[PDB]
């Protein structure tokens, strides 16, 4: 079976003020994003997964994703004095061959990174479009909406098997399987705690305080799976309202999910994890011991780690709350730190810490998190109702 491969994940070098050049490649495989640009390039029409992470310093920030020179996306961030922070976005599109996306700042230019803090950009083809009708087919369930009882969000950036209903804020599962959901909301005005429903229940919570001339930025992502029937949505959760969700011509609230991996009888290549802290040691693997999925076992909750079993491309995704303390993790590939997520701390300000990342990976590779530096960064939290997660996934197998 051929596969259909178009990815990048990419990182700045350096803090400039016009498309944001990325520069440090973590993976260009197809060489589809052209680094003298800054441009991803469709070479394959489909539905597109993107994701940015940006490390917020010194001034505020504020980009736009674009497709095909028109702004699809909008993520803002404010900036105080002594408190960085993490601003991050994705979504779905769907691309044909030849449209371009990029990112450039929307001045709000307080991008950072440096030789220990990076701010990074990644997309990849998720759904390749299915010639009429050629090949392999492909199994389909995805949507990604906006904002303008369950959060209706109905700015719709793709529904095209109407799983996603608008009426409702609700998602229906048509196709038994492994889903990824994310969602990235701007936090205005009033605290936000949201909450990832799953038929009936809480699986995830997010919490974001708000303080006066501080516009912050909250996610979440998680990796389920659902049978056919039940559903998923986003439910502001707490007892003080905390429902400070913000969206306008230029600011988003977004909530993306699709299939991952489809459920079969006796051949679909799987290597999956999704894991939370239930509470919160240096210079050692941060270990989630609360199992959202692992259905292979190839993370290892005793030891922190996730362990390579299938050579292809994985994606990796965090998100941490940050409290009491700053935080700052690295994240590690065969003892080697690759990526770095740095949020500092102010009293009585909660704050939401996240990356996401491609990595290639080969037999013998572990995935890990761990705090940076000599550890002592480590305001990582949580508990009942509060989630630091680490998630990660095979999207492409070596053929
Ligand atoms: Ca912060
Ligand atoms: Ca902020
Ligand atoms: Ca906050
Ligand atoms: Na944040």
């Amino acid at each position: 079976a051929y596969v259909y491969r178009s990815a990048f994940s990419v990182g700045l070098e350096t803090y400039v003020t016009m498309p944001i050049r990325f520069t440090k490649i973590f993976y260009n495989q197809q060489n589809h994003y052209d680094g003298s640009t800054g441009k991803f390039h469709c070479n394959i029409p489909g539905l597109y997964y993107f994701a940015y992470h940006i490390t917020v310093y010194m001034k505020d920030v504020k980009v736009s994703l674009f497709k095909k020179d028109k702004a699809m996306l909008f993520t803002y961030d404010q900036y105080q004095e002594n408190n960085v922070d993490q601003a991050s976005g994705s979504v779905l599109l769907h691309l044909e061959v030849g449209d371009q996306v990029w990112l450039q700042v929307y001045e709000r230019n307080g991008l950072y990174a440096d030789n220990d803090n990076d701010s990074t950009f990644t997309g990849f083809l998720l759904y390749h479009d299915t010639n009429p009708g050629e090949g392999a087919y492909v199994y389909r369930s995805a949507f990604s909406v906006g904002l303008e009882m369950p959060i209706r969000f109905t700015k719709i950036f793709y529904n095209q098997q109407n799983h996603y209903d608008g009426s409702t804020g609700k998602f229906h599962c048509n196709i038994p399987g492994l889903y990824y959901f994310a969602y990235h909301i701007t936090v205005y005005m009033k605290d936000v705690k949201v909450s990832l429903f799953k038929k009936d229940k809480a699986m995830l919570f997010t919490y974001d305080q708000y303080q006066e001339n501080n516009v912050d930025q909250a996610s979440g992502s998680v990796l389920l799976h659902l049978e056919v029937g039940d559903q998923v949505w986003l439910q502001v959760y707490g007892e003080g309202e905390r429902n400070g969700l913000y969206a306008d011509n230029d600011n988003d609230s977004t909530f993306t999910g699709f299939l991952l991996y489809h459920d079969t009888n006796p051949y679909v290549y799987r290597s999956a994890f999704s894991v939370g802290l239930e509470t919160y040691i240096p210079n050692m693997p941060i270990r989630f011991t609360k199992i959202f999925y692992n259905q292979q076992n190839h993370y290892d909750g005793s030891t922190g780690k996730f362990h390579c079993n299938i050579p292809g491309l994985y994606y990796f995704a965090y998100h941490i709350t940050v409290y009491m303390k700053d935080v700052k993790v690295s994240l590690f590939k065969k003892d080697k730190a690759m990526l770095f997520t740095y949020d500092q701390y102010q009293e009585n300000n909660v704050d939401q810490a996240s990356g996401s990342v491609l990595l290639h990976l080969e037999v013998g590779d572990q995935v890990w998190l761990q705090v940076y530096g000599e550890g002592e960064r480590n305001g990582l939290y949580a508990d009942n109702d509060n989630d630091s997660t680490f998630t990660g996934f095979l999207l492409y197998h070596d053929t």
